[PDB]
RNA sequence: GUUAAGUUAGAAAGGGCGCACGGUGGAUGCCUUGGCACUAGGAGCCGAAGAAGGACGGGACUAACACCGAUAUGCUUUGGG
């Protein structure tokens, strides 16, 4: 969280895009029946949410 | 022994009264999670910066309640523990 604030508000959105891709792939695997650990969904969702929070509060 | 005349018992297809043992049913007793009437203090409005009240959604599994809103069973920060 504090290490997120060290990024230059442009790599932040690259991180957001990468996380969104990972979340979509996780849901694809869960639907197909090939996801081993399901606790990753919450982690990725919360990571995206806090990226968005930090970007918004920087205005 | 037979005959005649006479007298009196017993019986239950079923039923009645008493008792014993069960079933059904939910009274009664005990209990309280919810109510009723007040007292002292606070507060007596919300909305175009979109209200009151809702619909649909968000969980690994999700029919309902509660919580939340595509940042959705939650995000940042300051304190407590
Ligand atoms: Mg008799
Ligand atoms: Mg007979
Ligand atoms: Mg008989
Ligand atoms: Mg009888
Ligand atoms: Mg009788
Ligand atoms: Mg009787
Ligand atoms: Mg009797
Ligand atoms: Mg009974
Ligand atoms: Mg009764
Ligand atoms: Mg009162
Ligand atoms: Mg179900
Ligand atoms: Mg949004």
């Amino acid at each position: 969280a504090n290490d997120i604030r060290d990024l230059s508000t442009t790599e932040i959105q690259d991180q957001e895009k990468a996380l969104k891709e990972e979340l979509f792939n996780l849901r694809f695997q869960l639907a197909t029946g090939q996801l081993e650990n399901t606790a990753r969904i919450r982690e990725v969702r919360k990571a995206i949410a806090r990226m968005k929070t930090i970007v918004r509060e920087r205005e």
